[PDB]
């Protein structure tokens, strides 16, 4: 079968993701572990994800996000939001796990051939006083949702594409949507 690639590719623009250095205090709502290349966040809350490039991509560039199951045995299964959480910013499809917060230009796709879900936004260069571009994502199911992930790990793949859909870059990270991201990250790093 065919599955979405997760191969890292910096490409022509030196594209890679970055995350805030948030730490693991109990007050955190989103925190990234570099050692595990894993983002820990709460249900539907803001997840800042940074786009870092070495040179500016051309006008019309787009940034797409898609989720896939991490385990080989579940990778051909389309990642969708569970029925419970499906049943709303009025822009995102109810069955999509990943939404973009704070961007009216977000476009959602149900692939006509693979049936996979993704959300894409226009790439914008860093604002004045910043060296990266930040997109706010929201995950609409817990890793534990029996009706969807059911504790099966998932990866978010972020791809940079030109206006015509050509691949410019790719990066990815595992994601755990949970009640206590700080505590969960700290505990998972204890195995190291
Ligand atoms: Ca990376
Ligand atoms: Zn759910």
């Amino acid at each position: 079968s065919s599955v979405p690639s997760q191969k890292t590719y910096q490409g022509s623009y030196g594209f890679r993701l970055g995350f805030l250095h948030s730490g693991t205090a109990k007050s955190v709502t989103c925190t990234y572990s570099p050692a595990l290349n894993k983002l820990f966040c709460q249900l539907a809350k803001t997840c800042p994800v940074q786009l870092w490039v070495d040179s500016t991509p051309p006008p019309g560039t787009r940034v797409r996000a898609m989720a896939i199951y991490k385990q080989s045995q579940h990778m051909t299964e389309v990642v969708r939001r569970c029925p419970h959480h499906e049943r709303s910013d009025g822009l995102a499809p109810p069955q999509h796990l990943i939404r973009v917060e704070g961007n009216l230009r977000a476009e959602y796709l149900d692939d006509r051939n693979t049936f996979r879900h993704s959300v894409v936004v226009p790439y914008e260069p860093p604002e004045v006083g910043s060296d990266c571009t930040t997109i706010h994502y929201n995950y609409m199911c817990y890793s534990s949702c029996m009706g969807s992930m059911n504790r099966r790990p998932i990866l978010t793949i972020i791809t940079l594409e030109d206006s015509s859909g050509n691949l410019l870059g790719r990066d990815s990270f595992e994601v755990r949507v949970c009640a206590c991201p700080g505590r969960d990250r700290r505990t998972e790093e204890e195995n190291l």
